[PDB]
């Protein structure tokens, strides 16, 4: 699928993401978040299975931003982990984990979690 | 926290992550699991915030293993979202969400989520 | 919103949600899941905000199910966590937690995570 | 596990989970937490499987607080989904997602995941 993932995917929320798939399983890009402490592209990484089951199941992946460039910095990360759904109305869907560095008395409410469906379109 | 976090930490399982932090915010690394579907090591990459807060709170990183290497393939991948807490007793506190590639009609069923905490020793 | 929330609901999988909402903040009824270990009803309870903010913010609640009635038993609990938005178009938008019982041996891979959304259509 | 499960739990945060189990899969009782925006007791409900594999699995169950009492209203809903673990040093191991109501630009954000141990001491 490295030909199917490579390129720009969009959210549900307007972000872009902007990724290249690397013969070797690698994800490197940028995304650009429509949403929350965040401005213009940020750096991305993260692995897919590059050799997914034959049988129509989808194609596990994941990916990391931290919340800091040139801009801004919101002291934060968030991972995507999902998978790729090929075809005509192609897909990533994906569930995410937004962790804020916090102090220990706050760590119990450090952590977000949501989902984000990508499309070509 | 580039000195602080790279190194080679262990969870509650028994597993290995062992990781470089670069100046730049990336992470990688190598992931060996004690538990599931997998042997031996995986890459990982992921990104951390390299100028995080100086009030004592943690700092925001996140990482991904797609479960291929030589080896086997599990047709999933794994994303740790969380937080260094440097110090005497260092820890990573993280949370995950695995997810294994499936059928449209089986994608409810996609994905697992979990807790790690990595120390040193 | 008592009088909004009580009433039948469907999910993006054909799942069916009978649900009851008190002038207490209780909700109890039934659900019918279309996928998984499950057949027929089963019973629910949970709660919900009955004093929600005035500014268009959606009203907060949650409930469980145990998979366990008369015909089946998958050793599960589902809780979603979620809000209704009232309105020609209302909705519950949730997500939630499926955990399974297991030895300790496996209770890494316990918990399924994932998202729903109901409609009065 | 009716009996295991009925009694006074806390948390690893010092908050108090008081809870009596029913025969037909009910969990009734109030919980106090120790953080956040609460004060005081604040109803409970939720279910747990109450014909458990006799294989050494825990006991699946789950339950639903919201955050509405008569001293205040956060204006949202945790629910916790786990599993009992019986012997000398019970525990009650669990995963929660806590969501805020929130207007439709904001829901993106409405939701946070963690995690909850409770024991009997």
């Amino acid at each position: 699928d490295e030909a199917g993932i490579t390129g720009t995917w969009y959210n549900q929320l307007g972000s872009t993401f902007i990724v290249t798939a690397g013969a070797d399983g690698a994800l490197t890009g940028t995304y650009e978040s429509a949403v929350g402490n965040a401005e213009s592209r940020y750096v991305l990484t993260g692995r897919y299975d590059s050799a997914p089951a034959t049988d129509g199941s989808g194609t596990a992946l994941g990916w990391t931003v931290a919340w800091k460039n040139n801009y801004r910095n919101a002291h934060s990360a968030t991972t995507w982990s999902g998978q790729y759904v090929g075809g005509a109305q192609a897909r990533i869907n994906t569930q995410w984990l937004l962790t804020y560095g916090t102090t220990e008395a706050n760590a119990w409410a450090s952590t977000l979690v949501g989902h984000d469906t990508f499309t070509k379109v």
